[PDB]
């Protein structure tokens, strides 16, 4: 991910979502206090972390593997006048810097796939307080059968993808009460994820026009939009909310 990550740090969001989606996910947890501790795993540049900060109270800690994203994250916190309660730090998903039952809420949008839905659910449970909440958005299937094309894509990119029922089953096994789930509206993909990339598509085309690897990356981005604008009825992002029992 050489220039791949330098490309995404130019976007407000590195994955599908929306202020409304983050807000809807919050409507399912309990109200927190300024002393509550929250963690946004795979926060990226923190686009959704700031939406979250607007809907909940407490000290938020953003964690991401790419340091360049954290730099932007902390820069945005300052600009947003909330760097005192919202801080970003580089870290790994399979080695979180928290103590047992330290957090009131675990947040993660389009990032848990990096360690697997099931694995994440179980391993992150340790860091959550009794009665605490977890909210993550994951790519899932909306039906039991779908076209081969979309399927081959996901079984290659993210083999752990599954139907909603299976995702909820794993939450229970992980010791979470399946509080709620909802499919993110399409605008979370087009308006907040794809559209933003088209804007910088021309400046990008002019700078990397003569570079194979770069241009290939472009075909990929375009192929994603095609898959979505043709299979949106068979898959998408889903928000899962659970409370640790
Ligand atoms: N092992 C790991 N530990 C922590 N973060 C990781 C990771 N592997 C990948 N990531 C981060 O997971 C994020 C997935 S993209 C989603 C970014 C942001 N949550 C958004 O919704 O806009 C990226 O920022 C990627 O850098």
């Amino acid at each position: 991910f050489s220039f791949i990550c330098n490309y995404f740090k130019l976007l407000k969001r590195q994955g599908p979502g929306s202020p409304e989606a983050t807000r809807k996910a919050v409507s399912f947890i309990n109200e927190l206090t300024d002393d509550a501790k929250i963690a946004d795993i795979g926060c990226g540049t923190g686009g959704q972390t700031l939406f979250l900060a607007d809907y909940v109270k407490g000290q938020i800690t953003g964690i991401d593997l790419f340091p360049d994203f954290i730099e932007i994250f902390n820069e945005n916190a300052v600009k947003a006048n909330c760097a005192d309660r919202v801080k970003g730090i580089t870290g790994s998903m399979d080695n979180l810097p928290f103590q047992n039952e330290e957090l009131d809420l675990i947040w993660s949008e389009g990032a848990i796939y990096n360690i697997g839905f099931e694995r994440g659910m179980n391993e992150w449970s340790k860091y959550l307080k009794k009665g605490g909440f977890i909210a993550v958005s994951e790519a899932s299937w909306f039906t039991s059968e779908r076209p081969a094309e979309i399927e081959d894509f996901w079984m290659d990119a993210y083999p752990e993808i599954s139907v909603i029922p299976t995702c909820i089953d794993k939450m229970e096994r992980a010791g979470y009460t399946p509080t709620a789930h909802f499919i993110l509206p399409e605008n979370c993909w087009t308006e907040h994820y794809f559209a933003p990339q088209d804007e910088v598509r021309e400046t990008f085309m002019k700078e990397h026009a003569g570079n194979k690897t770069a241009m290939d990356f472009m075909k990929g981005q375009q192929y994603e939009r095609s898959l979505y604008s043709k299979y949106k009825d068979y898959y998408g992002y889903v928000f899962y909310i659970g409370q640790k029992r």
